[PDB]
């Protein structure tokens, strides 16, 4: 996904903030909708700074400053649709994994058969 280069060396365990991501569940089908101009005069997001764009897996959050997007993790909780949402930080990591390839048997019978005859008798009545 979309994201910035830092150095992680500096601190790969701190894992800095740099884009948020609010995600949307329970909210109902009211999650599909998001209207930019009230959005804008909401709930919290206008104590600071904030990229707020509509998307169908949510509200997308980028922050212009490291510093911001930390304060408004750490005490930037909000309340949307009656629900507290927390912040959720867009971070990826590649686990490795492996799935070994298994394959399974059934017994089979045979079903048998019926062989050809030459002759055949039959019962010979009138009534």
């Amino acid at each position: 996904g979309p994201g910035s280069e830092a150095t992680e060396e500096i601190a790969a365990l701190d894992q800095p903030f740099e884009k948020c991501f609010i995600p949307t569940e329970a909210l109902g089908s009211d999650r599909e909708g998001l209207d930019r101009t009230q959005l804008e005069r909401q709930l919290p997001f206008r104590n600071y700074p904030i990229k707020l764009n509509v998307s169908k897996s949510g509200i997308f959050c980028q922050f212009p400053t490291v510093s911001d997007a930390k304060r408004f993790y750490e005490e930037g909780t909000v309340e949307i649709l009656n629900r507290s949402l927390p912040i959720k930080p867009v971070f990826e990591k590649r686990n490795e994994t492996v799935a070994p390839a298994e394959r399974k048997r059934r017994r089979s019978v045979s079903p048998g058969g019926v062989h050809p005859q030459t002759a055949a008798v039959s019962a010979l009545s009138r009534r």
